[PDB]
This record gives C-alpha cells, structure tokens and sequence, in this order.
C-alpha cells in the first residue's frame, strides 16, 4: 500500500508543471462511478481547474475501488536531471590514474582516445547491458534525498552517508555532463566522445552501492570502492575479495551443524581450534599489502583490526566486504585478450577415462534404449541446448536470421542438408566461432559456438553420465535433490582437532592447453572401452560419434575477432559450449585431486573421510591418526603445491582444519556464508527480456542479495520499478500501473507488497482483475504461426514423430509444436512483434474490462475456497535452532530459528512417479509436469494408449493401469504440480523445512476422509498461511480446519483444472 | 536498575536458552534467512545503483544486498558504525493526539544480524500469555476475556502507558546492557561458530546503538546532532521492546510489594502498555487503592519514568483497546481524508484503502455517511480519456471480486460470480491483471539478479530445486515495482 | 530471460535515429509505478532528453515488475537493408547455368524470360508462400554477425563460416538489390521483372542453411548445397 | 538439423511485432510470448514447458484468456439463417430422441470453430 502513494512522491517530484489517477472494481454500481470521475478529472484538468472538489465528491472511489494506474500529463523534455544534479555537484571531479590498468582499454581514458573516430567506437567494453538509463538512476537517487533531507537521528546519518558520497558521482557527472541514452538504452559515441569512456557503467555501480549503505562501514566501504573504481577496472574486486579465502582459515569452530545418517542438519557442539601455520599468515599480510599498494586504505585496515581477536562474532564485517567488492562491475575487457590468456598424466587421463566407463558400463551392455536412439533424445531436447551463429533460413517465402539451433535442424531437414552422421570438422577450415561469461573479479573467459552436430552427439551421454553422478556424493552438485545446505553440513561433519581441510581453485587448470590432452585422452578412451562391451550399431553409432567430438576438439582453432575485423588464431586449451562441459569438467576435476591426493599420501599417513568437486572448486577432510600441528599443516599444503605444481597447473591450493571458501560458498566459522555481490544496475550481456520483465528480475536480484547479505534500500528498488514498469502513450503521457497491477500474482506480477511474502487474491476486485489479467496473457505473433504452415515445421515435427509415435499421439504432438512455438518468439522479428504489440492491448487493458467469459481456475481460485474453512488462534512457538547462516534478515531467520531448515529439494516435476519412470524405461521421451498432470486426470483406458503409443510394452503397460501403484501416482503428479505453482523450491521457501514437527503441531486438521488431495491442500495452505505470518509478525498462529465432505468434493474438482501463469523473472532460486 | 536490566537480559536467555545449545540450524544459517526474509525487512536510504548498463534510486533494503554482492562490497560480518562517522538517516511516525516519535533508519547488516535471534524469540512469546500480542493465535478478545477473568471484589487492575519510557535515555542503557549480557551468558552455552558467530554480531548491534548519532534534518540543511535514547528501526524493536516492558513492570510490582501483600493473577504486555490484575486477602477499600497507585507511581518515579499509571478494580483503557463497564470497547478514530505519508499506492488503490478504512470505523463505532464513501469512490476510480471526457467505471466493475475490487454492494457482506455476466466479466478482468514491466525484467536480466539469486540458492539447494528457485525471483519480481519507475 | 535482452540489441540495430519499455504487474502499487515510469518515459522521448535518471528513478520497476513489451519510435523507412547489405556485397556474384534443368521453366533464368508480361507473371512457381520477408531475414542475418564479429576461438569459426556464406547471398542479392514485398508477403512483377526468378525462394534456404552451420562439415555442406541450387532446382 | 537458436529468436521477434502507427511499432516480450496461452509461441527454454509459478505470471494468465475468442461478425449470422438451423436441426432429427441439447450446443460450435476459416471471417 505505501507504494502506490510513493509513486505518487515520486511524480511530482520528477513533474511540476497533472495526475489522473484512474480506479477499477469487480462492482458494477462502483464501476460507473468510477467512470464518471476519471472522466471529470480529464476535463478538470485539460480547461486548468482544481481537483479537489472532485475527490470529495468521490470519496467512495478513493476509499473503496482498486487504483489501477496513474497518468501523468507533462510537457517538459525530462532533462531536469540536468538542473536538479547541480545542487549536488559541489564536490570536486575525480580524477582516474591513467596509469593503473595494464591493458591500455582497461583504463578510464578519454573515450575520444581510446576510439578517435566515429566507426573505431565500441560501447562493447563499457555497456550497462540494462535497460534503464543512468539519469533515470541520478533522478532515482536524488527522489530519495529529497525525500529523507529531514530524517533524524540515525535515520539522518543513513543520509549524510548517501548525500555524501552521491556527491562524488553528481560531482564528476556533472563536469562532463549527463550521458543521453537512445531508445536502446545504449550510450552512442557523439555521447560518449568527450567523456571517459567508463563513466557510465562507474556511475551505475556506484549509485548501485551508495544506494546500499546504512552504517558507517557500509559508507566506508562503499566509498572506497566508489572511487578507486574510477581509475581501477581490473583488479579492485579481485584484491578486495581475494584475503576472504585466507580468512576462513583463521577463525575456530564453536558449536557447528553437521550432516547425520538420514542427511539432515544436525547441530553439533563440536569445537575446533583454527590452527594455522605461520607461512599462510604471511600469504594474507601480501593480500593485504598489495591492497594496500593498489590505493586501499580503511578496508585493509578493518581487515586488520579483525585479525586482532577473530572473533567469528565480528566475521560479518568481512563478509560484507567479499560481498561487496562485486559491485564494482563487469571486467569486460577485448575478445582477444580474454582468449590471450590460455608423462605424469599417466594417473590422471586413466582416473577420468575410467570414471567415463562407470558412468556408462551397465547402460552400454545393456544397450539402453536411450544410447540406442540418442540421435532423437538429442533432437527434442534442442530446446534446452546451447546457441549457434545466427545463420539465415527461408521457410515458405521468407528469410530470417535465427540463431537456436534447434530451427537449424529444421532447415537442414527440409534440405538434405541435415547430416548428424557427419560432424563439421572445427579446425583451421572450419573453426568455431566465440561466445564470453563475464563475471565480477575475474579474467574474462570465452565460450565455444559449436554446430549442433556436436550437442546431438552428446546430450545421451553427458545425461547418462548425470544419473550416474546423480546417485555419486563426491559430485556435490549432483547428488540427489541435494541443496547447499547438505553440502555445507558434510564438511563440519569429520572436522576435529585430528583432521584437516583442504580446499582448491582449479578454474585456471579447467583451461590450461597441458589440460586438453588429458581431458581428451581420458574421454575417448573410455568411450573405446565400452565400444568393445556392447554389438549394437545404435549404440556403438553413438559411441564413436561421441569420440569424434573429442578428436575434432583435439586440434581446434577460433575465430577470434580483433577490432572490426575477424581474426583467427590456433587455440589449444579447452572451452565450455560442448553439453559435456559441466559434466566432464567435473569427472577432471575429481580425477584431478585423486591424482593429488594420492601422492602426497607417499609422504603422510591419513583417511580420506570426504572428496568432493563442484565447477571450479574441489576439497576433502583426510584424518591424521595424530593431533594436527601447525608445522603438519604446513607440510601437507607445501607437498599439495608442489604437486599441483609439478603437473604444471595454476591453482589456489589452501589447507585448514575449521573452514573452506570456494567459489558457491564459504564456510567460515562453522557457519555456512553466501556471497552477495549480484550487479543490479549493470547487466553481463543485453539478452532478450524487455523492460517489464527486465524489473522483475532487477527485483528478483534485490531479494537474493538481501537474503544472502548485501542489501539495496527497498525504497530505491521501488522507484526503479517505477520508472522501468511505466509506458507512454502520447509523447507527453505516461501510464505508471499500480501496485495491484504489480504485485497480483500474473504474468506480469513484478514483485511482492511485503519481500518474502507471496499474496493471493482474497478479494473480490484482486481476483476480478485477475481473471482479466489472463486474458490478454498469450497474444498470438504473426511470425509464429506461418513458421508453423511451412513445409519445414510440418515436417521436422512429423520426422521427429514418425520415430516417436505408433497409435494417434496427437496429445504429445500438440505439445510438441507449441514446445517450438515458445521458444520462437526470441527471434527479434517475433520478441519485438510481440513486445510492441502487447503494449497496444496492455494500455487498452487498463481502459476498460468488464467483458470476459472467465472459466479457467488458479490456484487464486482454489485458495481463496478454502480461507473461509480455516480457523486462526494465536500460538506460540520457542526458538530452538541455532543460526548456521547468519545473514538471512532477522523475520527470514526467525522461522529457521523455530521450525528449522531443509537441505533437500521438494520434487515439483513428478520425476519421482512410477508413470514417469514407466514412460522413460522404455521410451526417450519427456513429458513435463503439466502433460503428466494432464495424463493422469485421464480415464484409465485412455492412459492405456498413451504409454503404448509412447512404446510401453502392454503387458507392463496394462499392469499399471489397473494396478495400486497407478492410484497413488495420481497423488504423486498433482503433488509435483501444486508445488510448483507455489514455487517452494525457489525464493526463500526453498530454506523453510516444510515439513517441520514444529511447524506441523501449529496445524490442526481432522480427517473427514481419506481424500489424499484435499487433505494435502488444506494442510499446505495452512502451512504457508502460518509461514508467512510468521514473517509479517514475530509471532505465531494456529490454525483449525472444519472443512465439510460435501465442499471436499467441490475442491477436488477444482483441483485438476488449475492453469498456470508464466513469469520466469520471478526465479529466486539462489542455492 | 540492576533489577531491571537483570530481568532483560534473563527473558533474552530463555527465548533463547534451549536453541542454542542444540545448535539450531535457524541460529547456524541466520545470514541466508535474513538474506531471504529481506521482502520483509524494513527500510534504507534510496541509494544509487546500476544493473547491466542503467541507473536507478532504489531505497529497497534488499536491492542494496544485489549491489553489494556483485561488487564485492557485501560484507555482513562488518556491520557499519551508528555513531558520529556514519550516523543513521531518520524515518518518522505520526499519529492523532500524540508527539510525534522518530524511526532509525539503520543500514541491511543490522535486519540481517537480527532476523534469526527475533524470530526464534517471537516463538517463545508465541507460546507465553504474558505477552498479549504475540500468544497463540490469539485475537483482542482473548486478551479482553482474561482482565474481566478475576475481577472481584478483592482484586484491583492496574494499567500503563510506559510509551515515553520506551524512549527515555535513561531506557536505552539498560534496555542494551541487559540484551547484550544475554548474549554473552548464550555464547558460554555453545561451540558451533556459525551461532557464536551470530550471537557475536547481534551483540555488536546494540554495541554501535549505545552511542548512535542522528542525521536530524533542521531546515532546507541537514543537522547532525547526538542521540542517547532508543527508537524503532531494529527487527527486535516491537519484540525486545515488550522484552523490556514486561522487565519493568515485574521490577515495579515486586517493589510494590514490600508494603502491601497481593497475588499476581495476570500480568502482561502490549507495546506501550502493561498491565496486571493483582488479588488482595481482603475486601479492596478506596483507601487501598490510593495507596498501591502512590507507591506504583513513585516507583516508577524512582526509576525516572514519564508514565501513566493508573489503578481501578473494573476497567482498563490502553493505546489498543479500552475495557469500560466489563465491556470492550475499540477507539474509531482513522482520518479517512487526510492520510499519515505519500506512500506508493495508486488512485483506485488509494479508494479500496478508504472503503477499507470507512468498514472498520464504522465496526468500531465512528460511522462516515456510506453515500459519501460512494461519492470519494466516483471521484477516485474515475479516469479521463480525454482532456473533456472522463469514464467512470460501473458498480458491477467496481465490485466484482478481482483485483481492482473496491467495496462491496453492501456493507460486511462479499458477493461471488453467480450469474453469467458476473463471471464472463470475472475471467475477463483477470487477463490484463499482471501487466509486465520494462524494468522489473531486464533487472533479472543483469548478472546482479542472476547471482543474486543463485548465490542464494547455491546454499540453499542440493538437486534441481526450479520450484523454489522459479518462486524466489518473482518474490523480488513483486516488490521491485515499488521503485517509481516502476510502479 | 536472455529473450528479452536480446531483443534490445535487435531493435538498437534495426534503428539509429527511442525505446520505450512497457512493465506490468499484479502488484497494485507497483503498477501506478509503472504507469508513472511509463509516461514519463515517452514526455522525455518525445521533448528529446535523456532517460537515465528516470531508470535509476523506477529500478523497482525494472527489478521488480514484468517487462509487458518494448515500444518503439522510429522515423526512417525500413530501407537499412539496401545500405548494411552492401558492407557484405564484396564477393562476385553468382551466374546460374541456366542449362541444368530438363523444364525450361524449373531453371533459374531472368524472370522478364519467363514472364515477358506482366499479365503473364505468376510467382505461383517460386512464392516462399511465408509471412516473413526477405529483407527480414537479410537484416536478421545482418544482426547475428554484428553482434558475433568478435567472438573467440571456435566460436568465432562459425562466424567465419557463416560470415564467408553470408557473403555469396549478399553479393548475389546486391546485384539486383534486395528485392520488396508487398503486404501480402508475396513478390510482385515489376519488383521480381529483372532479377534470377528463383531468387527469393533461393535466398530464403540459403539464409536458412547458412545459420544452421557450425562444425567445418556443415560449412562445406552448406555451401556445395547453397551454390548449386542457385542453378540446379529440379 | 538444428538451426541456430538466436536466429530464431530473431525471427518471433520480427513475426510478433505489431504497428500501431507508421512509425511506431509493439514488440511484445518474453513473458506474453512464453507464458501458456493462446498466443504462446516458444519457451523460455527448448523442451521445457513452464506454467505459471509467480503472481505475476498467473495474474497475466488470467489477462490473457479474456481476449482469447473473440466474437465474429460474420460466424453467428451464419447461423442466424434457415440454412444453418435446418442443418443443424436436420442432422440431429436423426440423432436424437429426448433433450440433447448437450449434444446439440456443440454442433453448432463445432461448425462455429472452422467456419473462420473462410477469409472474410478469419
């Protein structure tokens, strides 16, 4: 509700020379009414007449109708941040140290230096990638000045920081100006030319951190970064963060959770001395020096002071500061420097080949159907494969420049072009092209552009190869459903003052060209040891396919650009892009520190209590059958080195006995730590989202980084969402939607009234608009069809039936078409075509309504049936679990405090129902929740056919039909699908345990029947229902539920037609 | 004040005594579920911030750990000083017939290192009647039902209005020193660093509080003047506040005591008001209640404490609710229109506040003229198309159950789609009900909402979690509409 | 999500002379926010002025809303493809032997030859029959390479291959210029009167096959297949 | 054969858009184009179908069916003639006995769901 009157701040802060609000209601009488006021405030204004008169005269409409937006009526030219900045540019420019960056481009330069002409320009080293501008940025920021200029006492102090520090942007924007950003949100080079360069992105980012301050260390520390950062883009978030895995080391353990026989948390009172060797003390003094050497100067110091006492008590401080040093930007340096940077393997290739073996010796022999026919798994699962050149295609009458590769398929098919046998060669004739990850505090690495040839050849296997990984706990990222937590708890598990930690930073090593031979010997090997385990072409088809790729890869060169021209170097080191890269990798990093691992034992005398790998990062406990000594530690972590050296590879090879940092997380204390350092002003790369979902994920990221730590004022995110979400439709009129436009649970839901808390609609106009909101929900693309009508799409989808199918399967070829027609509209032509015409409806939407044959249900509609059956009294619950994760903000905690934490996922895909296996076993086809849902809800005779007509033997397809297990099945789907419509694995859901006994003596429902759906319903609503209080209150509430039989089945009729509501920004999701 | 601050600091024990020594994971993890619960965290400045390629002014709390984390500037364990170099900005809260009182405005390291240690504190109120606003789920009838419980003839009420004590100066040294001597008395109970680790840093929050300096505006200048008394802005504000007020009764009651020998029947807590029906072994004369509301008074007097506190054997009023002949009575007063601060709703929002506000006061007694209501209702809902055209939505628009539902087509009673227009309207509403943004999307499009998000989940989830880590960023996709540019 | 990011780089493109993002969302308050930011959004597009300070001014809209849309204003006239086409048109045309195909009419001769007239005219023998054009494709080829010039490694052999194909349709198509099409998506008499009758369909596979290539194979494949059916159709 | 992802993307980009003006042309966004509906083209990932999980999604889920069937001024009409009534009447007099009706509605919806196809009515 206090966004809805913000926004109100907010434009007449921004306007000064009128505001039509503008009410909606599921009353009709109200309706009219409303109308009647909109109307009038046109005409009061548009002949300049008050408004006030007619607010009275509308009291009703203010007090009792939903606002659904606000017009604005200007006639400016929304350059008043060049006005409005002055009062702030008292301060003194900044000045950047040409002389800091070692690649000249690095440094903040003149831009009309670094590109003296017009075609040498390129915002491709400096591009926010976002589509905000940063004088909506200096507007946003100054709105919050203006509106806490007389806050008080710490609250004022929270000011004097901000107003400090935006001085020193508003200071040196001002000397050159406000940048003017095009449609495109891009910042052309006339702009540009007389500015530096890095002016705009820096401006982001420290609007992005000074907007993130509240207590003096923030101010500090943000304003450290804040300005080394102008002259520092290369190494200011790599040394501020580097002492952090040093750090870890340092501090003892008291009292720590653990990961027990049934793999749960456990809290263990354990206690371990943090012994450390002197050398490695040393190692942190250079972190600290060349920090300090670099500029630094109060974050070297609290780092400093910390290392007085370390106390885990004041650890956050440190953490605060890991997290932070990512806001500083994007290290998006040259192509080509970013590619520049790139006899004892006898143990280390055999360890990788056989661990390719295992992963694939049963279903080899065997000869799974999966290996048999990889060609099609690899086909349909396109969807969610890598990307390919934006090559041109002609279907029907027409050209495109498509760049999935899924439609390359389609052209080749309908071509005879398409030729999977044959794998284009990616060498010197044909190298292959370049994709980059940026990331904060890192050298740039690049990214292959393999053909598809390559992802059909290995999708089967790398997703065999997963299941294996799957059930193999040393893959700590596979394993089970498992959650961070889990990972987290088995490392405090064997530690003891007889044990030592040893954690790693292979990421230099995973492209490291002595890396290559290995990695590639290894796999091809394997694949020739199961070749000669099975006789079936199919499978040795796939096999060797496989094998080529690896060959291929052997000798590979890239088209490496080079300005505007397109060079072309050699390149032996090894690259992501191939479907094996996630997997693979990992299978060598594992095999790396067996290999480590195993010679240092030559030496030391321990036990291998835990190994395992995770991207970039692989660790293990080893106990030592004596007390460990500092001088012990020192030895082992010298003879780790020297191995890892001896192996001619670049690693960060720690060793401590208490805690562990590695890229995902960090272990300090016995605590489990997050970083929380996710750019919010500064995109990695412009993809395809548009503005509106371009705020939803802003605020998606805004909620991660406040759970794990950092934390950007919410009242600042409001006013971003503000200017992000707003449309014109007049050159002089703006229609910011309202807050129940924003946050009712849609399609275009951007965010929540209350952080953590999810609404739905209870009242009568919520769900009214919601059912409205709906409708203009799909709107067809005059693209997306006529792809459909030609010969092409016809027939790669019957190609791909006609070995898919037997009966009438048209159930699974609907949904295979529309499985295209989804991902479609990211061609520009259809993301554009549909972007800009949604806009037409969507601006129309909020006009008027009050005409829709509404008949589909939600979960809206099933909840708000059952809120009238639940009873609320008040109830209390104790706090009983310590904190492993001490950053979660205090209400989030809370409820881990009471009901505790789970370090597992909740299956929202029914993979884990007998059907679904049944339908895998014999069959490589996939059917998502929703086609399960939508099968299960089906008469048994006709599920009978779909798993024949799939391939299901009918023997065993009859069998479950009939059978016990098919009834609960049913159960099982609708579970999966619930689940996911409430997204409880994401967000900050995914840390509550659910299924918490503290959690459940809160609920109290009686069984009228053994009606396992409504049952589960009711239970699940009365368990968030008690979450979420608990978030918005403190305190507890126990709720009671009289739900009769006959409303029982009512509901369960409602409960197999709920639809859903796509909104992918809203993704959470973090561990 | 020995007696005082000793009893803080023993109920901050018991909330937390059995968790950690178990080691609770909740007290473990605390740093992921103040991350996570940020949606439900306070407020910060509006800071400046870039994702991807803009620039915004986002006052969001949580937005502010999205920069930080990617910048390397998130740093928790540093939890920044409230005093003379970073004072704290200021926030406030107005209210009819009373001085206006002012809110902190503290930065996320203080929400973050305190979400946990509250929150598994609200769990032990949640089961302890003493506190009348948290126990159970309790409503204000309860509370009502239980004074009326054992007056006799025998027995007197006795009421207060500790609000001013809650921010006396003399308040905020016990009031620290007993929640920061709790937690040492915890940290001697565990071994498990991530809880030292977070019963160090919630410590150290009442450390940099004891001598916090406020950012005081004083014109079109912002002053900057010192600050020795405790405001609201802290998670444990309305929980260690009762903590505090339930302290300083049971130390005025026990003195009391001394002279004239009751039985404590109920004592409990409620904000800015504590009360306790006491029995006597004889019949209550006039005189005896002069005397226990004298020696109640000095005491509190003693203590030097601006309070209220009145004594009777029948009745009770306090800041929530007023108990007057046995019967309970609710104050009506909600100005429905002159609203407290601008916040971000919208017009039709703005109207479906003030009906919302017209049906409680006229439940509770003050009653506006309903057609007047309507009449707020036309002018509010209404909008123009035109600079001489202007659509005043229908009563079936107005009051259909959807999401721009503003009243009801009669007081207390909820209609639901029965006829076939109702319902051809009611699915047609909820198509254009969540109307995507511009910006709520590309800000999940820059890696500060992508690691943000992952680097949440990577400590949170083991195998493909999608259904939660899908939820997680329309959490945030939710909320980010506040930012104006946005909303 | 990369969707709609994507799409920016696209449109920014496409146009060179303003963007106007469009969010929505369920939450109430949030939307008067949108339609703030939205309308304040086209006053200062419309008055020339930035928009930077009114995206830090509605990061909770861009954060937190969902994007509906992306508006956009532009001036021109659609013809950028006749003027980037060129940068491509650097190779030699190719010249159909038009002694491949048995039936006259199946080889890729002058289409005044097989229509002297324009009442004679039918592109009822080569009509891509689809709802896209030509131009379309030429431009969306055009953007894949723009913005995959610099890759590395093997990425950027694909653009080398792709960049290498490309380049035999641009200097082909350049010859006669980037043929128009009307409403309907079909191709006119007058517009096709003077050029390779088979064309646009041709353009259209060659599009289509030269962004499906990836490995060196798919390369040679693509272009034997894209250089004899310029000539061979039957 | 697979044809490179982005250039699809490209192409739903420029086969979705839509001009309001001349000079002024609606590219919808990803979430109208993704989300499940009636004007669902892709997904936000190949092989992978999403439903509505946030508010957002749902709340323009229900948006989105209001103007999915939209009345034809040509298709009622049509069966405002004799000729479509004595059809309809005509094939059901040899096909019912008591109150089909139930029967009888979808017939005419039936015929009411290609009869778009003649141009003037789609």
């Amino acid at each position: 509700g206090k966004y809805n009157l913000i926004l109100s701040e907010y434009l007449s802060f921004i306007y000064n020379s009128v505001q039509i609000p503008i009410y909606y209601s599921s009353n009709s009488e109200l309706e009219n009414r409303c109308i009647e006021f909109h109307s009038k405030c046109l005409e009061n204004s548009k002949n300049g007449l008050s408004l006030r008169k007619l607010f009275v005269e509308y009291n009703d409409v203010i007090e009792n109708a939903t606002l659904l937006s606000i017009l604005s009526y200007s006639y400016d030219k929304y350059n008043a941040v060049e006005r409005k900045l002055v009062k702030y540019a008292k301060g003194k420019p900044l000045e950047a140290d040409l002389t800091v960056n070692e690649l000249d481009y690095e440094n903040n330069k003149m831009t009309s230096e670094l590109f003296p002409t017009a075609e040498e320009y390129t915002d491709s080293l400096m591009d926010p990638a976002i589509l905000t501008s940063l004088s909506s940025n200096l507007n946003a920021v100054m709105f919050w000045l203006e509106k806490h200029e007389n806050d008080v006492a710490e609250k004022l102090k929270v000011y004097k920081r901000r107003l400090d520090l935006f001085t020193i942007v508003a200071s040196t924007i001002n000397k050159y100006g406000v940048p003017r950003h095009n449609a495109k949100y891009r910042y052309e080079y006339d702009v540009m030319k007389d500015k530096p360069y890095y002016l705009v992105t820096w401006a982001n980012s420290s609007i992005e951190m000074l907007m993130s301050v509240f207590s003096h260390d923030d101010y500090l520390i943000a304003k450290e970064l804040i300005v080394l950062s102008y002259s520092n883009r290369s190494t200011l978030a790599k040394l501020v963060s580097s002492p952090m895995s040093i750090l870890v080391a340092l501090v003892d353990i008291n009292g720590t959770f653990i990961t027990n026989e049934e793999l749960e948390l456990e809290f263990s009172n354990k206690y371990v001395r943090a012994i450390v060797p002197d050398q490695t003390f040393d190692e942190l003094n250079q972190m600290l020096d060349n920090m300090r050497k670099a500029g630094l100067v109060d974050i070297p110091k609290m780092i400093q002071d910390w290392l007085v006492d370390r106390s885990i008590e004041k650890f956050p401080l440190m953490a605060k500061i890991y997290s932070w040093s990512f806001h500083v930007g994007f290290r998006k340096q040259k192509m080509l420097d970013a590619a520049l940077d790139q006899e004892m393997y006898r143990e280390y290739t055999m360890l990788i080949r056989d661990e390719v073996v295992k992963m694939l010796e049963e279903p080899v022999k065997h000869d799974d159907h999966l290996l048999r026919d990889s060609e099609l798994a690899g086909l349909l699962s396109m969807s969610s494969a890598s990307n390919g050149e934006s090559r041109q295609l002609k279907f029907g009458r027409k050209t495109i420049f498509s760049t999935k590769k899924n439609m390359h398929v389609m052209d080749d098919m309908a071509n005879e072009r398409y030729t999977p046998g044959i794998i284009p060669p990616v060498n010197v004739d044909k190298p292959i092209p370049l994709g980059r990850r940026d990331v904060p505090g890192r050298r740039t690495r690049i990214i292959f552009i393999l053909p598809y040839e390559y992802f059909i050849a290995q999708h089967a296997v790398v997703e065999k190869m997963l299941i294996y990984a799957k059930h193999t706990r040393e893959y700590a990222e596979f394993y089970s459903q498992s959650n961070q937590l889990l990972s987290y708890g088995d490392v405090t598990r064997f530690l003891s003052n007889n044990t030592m930690v040893l954690y790693t930073d292979v990421s230099q090593w995973d492209s490291s060209q002595h890396n290559t031979q290995p990695f590639r010997k290894g796999i091809i090997m394997g694949l020739d040891i199961l070749a000669n385990m099975t006789n079936d072409a199919k499978v040795l088809q796939t096999l060797n396919l496989y094998k080529q790729t690896q060959i291929n890869l052997m000798d590979s060169y890239v088209q490496i650009p080079d300005g505007n021209v397109i060079k072309k170097i050699q390149y032996g080191a090894v690259a992501s892009g191939e479907k094996q890269t996630k997997a693979a990798n990992s299978i060598a990093n594992l095999a790396l520190i067996k290999t480590v691992l195993s010679r240092i034992s030559n030496k030391h005398s321990f036990a291998t209590k835990i190994i395992r790998v995770d991207g970039d990062d692989n660790y293990a406990v080893l106990q030592f059958n004596t007390e460990v000594t500092k001088q012990m530690i020192q030895d082992v972590s010298n003879d780790v080195r020297e191995t890892y050296a001896r192996m001619n590879a670049k690693v960060k090879a720690l060793v401590s006995t208490v805690g562990i940092e590695i890229a995902k997380r960090y272990i300090a204390g016995g605590k489990i730590f997050f970083r929380a350092g996710i750019n919010l002003l500064n995109n990695e790369k412009r993809g395809q989202s548009t503005q509106w979902d371009q705020a939803a994920i802003l605020y998606s990221n805004y909620i991660v980084n406040r759970l794990r730590g950092f934390e950007t004022d919410r009242e600042f995110i409001l006013t971003k969402i503000m200017q992000m979400t707003s449309v014109a439709i007049t050159g002089s009129l703006r229609l910011f939607p309202s807050e129940r436009v924003l946050t009712t649970n849609s399609t275009f839901k951007v965010f929540d009234s209350e952080d953590f808390i999810i609404e739905y609609g209870t009242t009568v106009d919520e769900v009214y608009i919601q059912r409205a909101f709906m409708s203009l929900s799909s709107q067809k693309s005059g693209i997306a069809d006529e792809i459909a009508a030609s010969s092409t799409f016809k027939n790669y989808v019957t190609r791909l039936s006609e070995q898919l199918l037997f009966s009438k399967n048209n159930i699974v070829s609907r949904g295979i078409a529309l499985t295209e027609k989804a991902k479609l509209n990211s061609y520009a032509p259809i993301s554009l075509e549909k972007r800009r015409a949604q806009i037409s409806a969507l601006l129309t939407m909020l006009q008027k309504p009050v005409t829709f044959k509404s008949s589909k249900i939600t979960i809206n509609d099933i909840l708000r049936d059952i809120k009238p059956f639940f009873t609320v009294s008040d109830a209390h619950l104790p706090i009983q679990y310590q904190k492993f994760m001490p950053t979660l903000p205090d209400n989030v905690q809370y409820i881990i405090q009471c009901i505790g934490s789970r370090t597992y996922q909740i299956e929202d895909d029914g993979s884990k129902s007998a059907i679904s296996r049944l339908i895998s076993k014999y069959s490589v086809y996939k059917p998502s929740i929703e086609e399960l849902y939508k099968v299960i809800s089906l008469h048994e005779n006709e599920i009978q056919l779909y798993l024949i007509s799939l391939g299901i033997p009918k023997i065993d397809a009859d069998t479950y039909v009939g059978s016990k297990i098919y009834s609960r099945d049913k159960y099982r789907i609708l579970e999966s699908y619930v689940y996911n419509l409430l997204s409880i694995n994401y967000g900050c859901y995914q840390l509550f345990d659910f299924n918490s006994p503290d959690l459940e003596k809160l609920i109290r429902i009686p069984f009228k029947g053994k009606i396992p759906a409504v049952t589960f319903i009711l239970h699940l609503y009365a368990k968030l229902e008690v979450i979420n209080y608990a978030i918005k209150n403190g305190s507890w509430i126990s709720l009671f539920c009289n739900y009769p039989k006959s409303e029982m089945i009512k509901l369960w009729k409602k409960m197999w037609n709920i639809t859903s509501l796509r909104s992918p920004y809203t993704n959470a999701n973090f561990f």
